[PDB]
């Protein structure tokens, strides 16, 4: 029956130990005071930091990196161990060098292995591990590194080897974000919900209570956030397949692909499919919003005085079969394009993303994605040609909202088609494999 | 070429052993009788049990456990050789051990691996191999599992490692159940949707049939399953967190969390994912249900009637605005009660919940989780205000149907917002990682 | 620190050299000139052929197949090495061996590792690789190949193994495909498509316009296309279910199971999952034509004709309750009909899919699936009951084009339902193991 030492009896010692016990495995603690030990397993005895280390051959520290200190003191009874290194750090780059590396500096004749990290005591502890189910294991020793390994199967998680202890750095980091990469569409989201939060109140609550006075400020419960949604849901849409636009530029300006994008844009890059969720979630709150008009209580009231003043007044409405082309038009479009917007998201899926070679994903990703980028944006073109952008639609020097979020859009639609023709892709062509 | 001999010609011995054939192996089968062999592949012979195990390394036994006695008769020829296990049992808990603990005892001079026995014999035949594309894979040898695990590989399946053969009782568990976790949200969820028909078939068809005698019995297609499905959305929603409410009640008396949940509290912690997404799918249901409002006859009829009265008689109604905030706010907060419910099931895919960390799961899962919680009570709180729990509400001594499914979600907001109080929660924070 | 030597300084020599040096490899190239060298990376000096293979172990190869001709020349250098073929061929079975067949034989004495071929140079280089994720690694060597997989790892990638060199044949198959499977479902519904669009324009555009002269010719925006949409994914959901029925009735007459499916079945068997997917995207699109039925401008306009001119003619409608049963009916089965038809797609997924045993998976994809396709087909024979199959609702000799669409689905349940009466059924339970 395997042994295994580990150094600490705190939170993550009595987790880990306990976890181990029922797995089969004979746990040697070993902290500072083996006299007063309260809170311990059963089977699981309690030693000195150098009596517990004579008896395994992995030896888990559960301690800070603070207390790295002692080990120095007993390097000679650690010589040819496997030395487990568990340690979290309190922020992003507190110190240079990871843990790992600065334990394999403390005891040089000692394989390092860092794992066990990303899980936390809780789930260990309560059973309900379920985002902390992969253990990141790295290390130099490849010997040692499948050793702790049978350790991680054993305990009914799922081993993710990393490479070799260069790769430490990057674990540390891995528990200590909160969705790094989706800072910026949310700030991106945020400032552009709340710009246009406060342009359309100015237009459609404050503008009728000067003129015509009445109330109309139950808009911002339904009919302010249908507006708001969409039209930023098309902004960060066209905001995806910009870089891609303004790199094919700056590739045909300097003749080249092997050189380096200006730090912005390759911070922008990498943020597409940050930006493209985004802009999904924002589709469809437009889609809920949209489809449950019928059943608020401002369609059905207007709809219900057009019809009554329409019988007792006995003009009539002779179906202009126009009106029925565009309404039928911007609807189908909107449909259209929401409909390959959800399978760009169905295809972002991390299992669905690995069962797609890079050509189906590019036929994906890029040939259906400007596809959804022209039937979203003919959907509000065909909307606002009921509109026809007349002098009457716009309420005191500034237009009906929507045509401010074409701006963005439409630039993007015109640059893609200049880079479509061929006296421009055929140059793209040949610089996609080296060019002067 | 590699040799692979099969002991037993059976249902699962030609499946296994023809599919080896199509990769460039040599089987060689063992049977009882090599004599008469009449269904078999072309490039394979059948011999004896103790000539065929002569020829190869690895031996394949596809023999059910009742027949492993004649495995003592030939110890001898099975030294050092890779016995792989592949048997299930006919239900759950019907051995003490397992089976390859029981191979191993028989046969106590061989490597045992389980393997293959999540497979079905179709599956290898037909090449629908879909949900039996892994091999779970675990044995005490590492030298002989890594064996079996490149036959796997070359089978065109993908081996997954479990460990030690003490996994090997939990894989022979794997193909005999039939969604084990799903048995309490769907019995929970059967009994509360049997009860809330009952409900409102008393309130809405029997009571207008003996006062005011009327048909009304069409409302069990539609409208009374519009009452059922998001009251059963929201029960088990509140079901979803209300034992991390009580784990939290019962920490705090204790003073520990070292202690362990009164094992019917622990049965239902594992069941919140379970009872999560039953929850998603009855609030799924209820989207369906409302979004098609506009469409049913019994709607364009009590709309039409409402118009044409309303057109004959000369009154009017003044728009008040009061009814047309309540009327989009519900609508609006049940987007956003609906929007953040996906959200937390697109993260419970077991992809995207591997590729996030358990604080960006935490934030989702219990953040956004209780936030969900809230507007979906606020939604149905607001669809209350307009029917004003009048005592013109209650049909004989029995209220609206939805007041009743107000009780659990609004005892889980109370109790939650007392443990968020810094006089309690600062005492909660001191006793997750250890206190008296 | 290692050393890794690249042959060929082309386009993935500079790609895949420029990300190992950013992972700390000391990488020697070589070119036929190293004299004139304009683009390489800093620290990475160029040597001839001969030279730079003096120097590693590791010894990556790339260059096309054509050019593989001076291997020879120096193959008393490659003795021991690891030679890692990457590359790829214009088209599909263009030669008879794969390449790193090709590349054994070439140089007999070192052992050959098909790898790095499903990622793109572009990947390496602009850190966009998502769907260029894994790199699928095979050879023959065991120590060589877990070798190269180190590297894998080291580069950030996840070295999936794939086996014996036997399967690289199917790898270098792998970058070349876009979408093989989803050919003869895009193909039978673009085909259906596009005749049961020429279909509805002949009775619903041309028809009117003979007859009754009007324009009538908006139908084709959204009108159309809510009748295209359903009845193609209700024939591609009873296409789905028929090969199940074809296969059941030829064992019937075989006696056996045991026997091949006749070539154009076992085609049909495994596009069962792209024919179900495709049926998936067009209920998709008729849910959502359908719930944007009461925002049409022609609906609005009819809803209100028929409402005034019941305003000014004093006749009413009674409440039928009987059409308020059949309306309420097939909009309920045909929500009950896409709740399992998105459950069916969420079990699709190859995370999903690989959560769940043979069992569970039988269970919602063919208990599941027919349960489908009976609400499905109960939700349009419902809708044609409001129809009645009158002699006026033929227009010219042809009829309402959805019973066209009932022809497959009704033959798929009639023939099932043969198949499950216990004289046909206690014969396919036999003949699933073994029969004569
Ligand atoms: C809902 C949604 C989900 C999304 N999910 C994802 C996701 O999961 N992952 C993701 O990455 N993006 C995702 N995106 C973003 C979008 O799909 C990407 O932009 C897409 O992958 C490529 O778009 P592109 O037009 O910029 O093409 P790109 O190929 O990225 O950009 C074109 C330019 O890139 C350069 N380039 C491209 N290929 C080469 C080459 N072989 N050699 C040299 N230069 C080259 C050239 O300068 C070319 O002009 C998502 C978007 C949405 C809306
Ligand atoms: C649609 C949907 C999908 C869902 N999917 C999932 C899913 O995939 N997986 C899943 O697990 N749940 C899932 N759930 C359930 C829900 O998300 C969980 O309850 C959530 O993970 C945590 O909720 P909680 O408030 O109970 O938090 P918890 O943390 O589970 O409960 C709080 C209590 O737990 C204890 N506790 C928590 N953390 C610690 C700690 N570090 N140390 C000590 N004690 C601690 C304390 O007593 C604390 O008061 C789903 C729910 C829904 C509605
Ligand atoms: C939205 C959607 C998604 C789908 N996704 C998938 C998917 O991911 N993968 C997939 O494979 N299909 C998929 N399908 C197709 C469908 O689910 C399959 O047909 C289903 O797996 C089985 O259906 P079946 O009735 O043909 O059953 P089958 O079992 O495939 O067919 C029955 C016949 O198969 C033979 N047979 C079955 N089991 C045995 C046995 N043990 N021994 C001997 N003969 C046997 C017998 O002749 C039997 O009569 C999908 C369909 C839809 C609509
Ligand atoms: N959820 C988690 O707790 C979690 C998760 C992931 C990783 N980790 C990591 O696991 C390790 C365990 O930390 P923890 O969170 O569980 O807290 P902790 O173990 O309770 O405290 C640190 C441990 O260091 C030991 N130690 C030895 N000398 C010490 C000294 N001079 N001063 C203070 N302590 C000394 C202590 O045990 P003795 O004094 O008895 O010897 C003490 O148990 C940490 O590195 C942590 O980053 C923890
Ligand atoms: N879909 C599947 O079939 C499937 C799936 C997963 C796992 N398995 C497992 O694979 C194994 C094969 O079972 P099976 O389903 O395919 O049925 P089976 O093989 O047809 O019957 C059991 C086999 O045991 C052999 N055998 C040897 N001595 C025997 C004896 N005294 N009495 C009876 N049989 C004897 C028989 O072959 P000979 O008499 O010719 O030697 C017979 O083929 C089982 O353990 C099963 O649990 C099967
Ligand atoms: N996106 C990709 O580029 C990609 C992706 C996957 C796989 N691959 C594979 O990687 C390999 C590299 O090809 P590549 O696309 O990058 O094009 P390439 O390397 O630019 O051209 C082929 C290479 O062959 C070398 N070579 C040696 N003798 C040659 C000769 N007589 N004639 C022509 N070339 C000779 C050349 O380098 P020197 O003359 O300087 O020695 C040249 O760099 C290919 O096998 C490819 O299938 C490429
Ligand atoms: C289910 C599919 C969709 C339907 C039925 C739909 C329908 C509509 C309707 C009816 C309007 C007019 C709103 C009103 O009456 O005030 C509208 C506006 C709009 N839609 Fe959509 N839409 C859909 C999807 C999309 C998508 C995917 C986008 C792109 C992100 C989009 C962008 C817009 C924009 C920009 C507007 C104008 C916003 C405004 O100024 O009011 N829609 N949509
Ligand atoms: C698309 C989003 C949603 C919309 C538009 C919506 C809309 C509505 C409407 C209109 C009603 C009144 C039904 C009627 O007219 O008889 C209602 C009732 C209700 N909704 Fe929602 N809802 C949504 C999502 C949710 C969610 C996610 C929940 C929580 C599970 C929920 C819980 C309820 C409850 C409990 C009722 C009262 C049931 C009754 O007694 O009739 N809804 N919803
Ligand atoms: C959200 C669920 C669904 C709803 C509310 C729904 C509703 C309807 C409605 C209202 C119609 C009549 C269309 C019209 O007014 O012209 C219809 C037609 C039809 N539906 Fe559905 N449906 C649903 C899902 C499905 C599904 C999953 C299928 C099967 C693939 C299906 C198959 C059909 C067929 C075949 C027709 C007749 C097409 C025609 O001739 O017009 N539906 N559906
Ligand atoms: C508050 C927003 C939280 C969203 C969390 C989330 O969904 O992302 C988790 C992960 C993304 O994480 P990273 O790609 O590693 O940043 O999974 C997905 O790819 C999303 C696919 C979803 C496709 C439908
Ligand atoms: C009759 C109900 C059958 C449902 C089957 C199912 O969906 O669960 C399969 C599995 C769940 O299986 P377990 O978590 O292992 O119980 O995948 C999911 O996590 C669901 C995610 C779904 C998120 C949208
Ligand atoms: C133009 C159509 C492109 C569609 C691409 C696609 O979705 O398939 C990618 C893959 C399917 O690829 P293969 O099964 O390998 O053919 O993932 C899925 O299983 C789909 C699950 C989806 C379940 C919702
Ligand atoms: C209603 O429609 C009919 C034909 O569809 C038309 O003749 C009639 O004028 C309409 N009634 C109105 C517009 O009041
Ligand atoms: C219809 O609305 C107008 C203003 O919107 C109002 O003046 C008129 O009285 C309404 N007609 C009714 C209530 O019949
Ligand atoms: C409207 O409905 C009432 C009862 O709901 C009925 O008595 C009345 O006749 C209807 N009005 C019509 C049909 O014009």
């Amino acid at each position: 029956q395997e042994t295994v030492c580990i150094f600490g009896t705190g939170d993550f010692g009595r987790s880990l130990g306990l976890k181990m016990l029922q797995c089969g495995y004979s746990v040697v603690f070993g902290s500072r005071n083996p006299q007063k030990t309260t809170l311990l397993p059963s089977g699981a005895e309690v030693l000195s930091y150098s009596e517990a280390a004579k008896k395994s051959g992995i030896i888990i520290i559960a301690i800070h990196r603070e207390h790295y200190d002692f080990l120095t003191e007993l390097t000679e009874v650690l010589n040819g161990k496997i030395l487990v290194d568990i340690s979290n750090n309190l922020k992003i780059n507190q110190y240079p060098e990871s843990n790992a590396e600065y334990l394999a500096h403390l005891v040089p004749g000692a394989h390092v292995v860092k794992a066990f990290n990303t899980i936390s005591a809780w789930a260990l502890q309560s059973g309900a591990l379920d985002a902390s189910r992969q253990v990141f294991v790295c290390g130099n020793d490849s010997k040692a590194k499948q050793r702790v390994m049978d350790i991680v199967r054993n305990l009914g998680l799922t081993p993710m080897d990393q490479g070799s202890l260069m790769a430490a750095k990057e674990i540390e980091k891995y528990p200590l974000q909160l969705f790094p990469m989706w800072r910026f569409p949310f700030y991106l989201s945020a400032v552009l919900c709340v710009f246009l939060f406060f342009y359309c109140v100015i237009r459609d609550v404050i503008y009728p209570y000067v003129y015509e006075k009445k109330d109309n400020t139950f808009r911002m419960a339904i009919s302010i956030p249908n507006r708001i949604f969409p039209i930023t849901a098309l902004t960060l849409l066209a905001l995806v397949y910009l870089p891609g636009v303004i790199a094919a530029i700056l590739q045909l300006y300097r003749g080249t692909k092997y050189r380096r994008f200006p730090d912005w844009l390759d911070h922008w890059m990498l943020c597409r499919k940050q930006l493209g969720l985004v802009a999904l979630g924002f589709a469809f709150l437009h889609v809920l919003y949209t489809l449950v008009i019928p059943i608020r209580y401002y369609v059905r009231w207007r709809l219900g005085n057009l019809t009554v003043t329409q019988a007792i007044l006995k003009k009539e409405n002779p179906f202009s079969t126009s009106s029925a082309w565009l309404s039928d038009s911007y609807v189908a479009l909107g449909i259209l394009g929401f409909f390959l917007f959800v399978l760009l998201g169905i295809t972002s899926l991390p299992s669905v993303s690995n069962a797609v070679n890079w050509r189906e994903f590019r036929f994906v990703q890029s040939k259906l994605g400007y596809l959804t980028l022209i039937l979203c944006t003919a959907h509000t073109l065909v909307y606002g040609g009921k509109r026809f952008l007349s002098p009457s639609n716009l309420r005191w020097y500034l237009p009906a909202a929507y045509v401010l979020g074409l701006i963005i859009p439409c630039t993007v639609l015109v640059i893609k088609f200049v880079l479509i023709m061929p006296c421009v892709d055929n140059t793209l062509t040949r610089i996609r494999q080296g060019w002067e």
